[PDB]
Formats: structure tokens, sequence, C-alpha cells
């Protein structure tokens, strides 16, 4: 029983907002998605489980160690 494929590697093509609107809409509220929410999103998008779960990592690697504006928000 794996999951985690062999071969994590970014990749870049044209998507159209009205799916990608979406995607986010789940992110913004659950940090990573688990088993229901991709379920939903493979369909409201298409995008193949793999695919759709895949985005996540993408926003989060575009949005990384992006602090200066604040003053850091510790968790405590």
């Amino acid at each position: 029983g794996s999951s985690g494929s062999s071969g994590a590697s970014i990749y870049k093509n044209k998507k159209s907002h009205e799916q990608l609107s979406a995607l986010k809409g789940s992110f913004c509220r659950n940090q990573f998605p688990g088993q229901s929410e991709v379920e939903h999103l493979t369909k409201v998008t298409g995008l193949s489980t793999r695919e759709v779960r895949k985005w996540f990592s993408d926003r989060r690697y575009h949005c990384r160690n992006l602090k200066g504006s604040r003053s850091g928000p510790s968790s405590g």
C-alpha cells in the first residue's frame, strides 16, 4: 500500500482561473487536503487525484519564507 509515488518534479501548465479559484477555496480554509477534500476537488476540477494534490504543493512553494512586512506572529 504505497501512496507517495516516485518522481516528484514540479511541473508547469496553463490553467483556467475558473478551476484554480475552487482549489484555493480548499487551501485557504484547510492547509492541506485529506480524503473528502480531494474527492470533491477531483470532481470540481476533473484533474486526476494526483494532479489535484500536486497543485497544493505549488501554491505552498510559491509562498515560502515570505516575511518582512509583518513582525512575526509566533505560535503561542
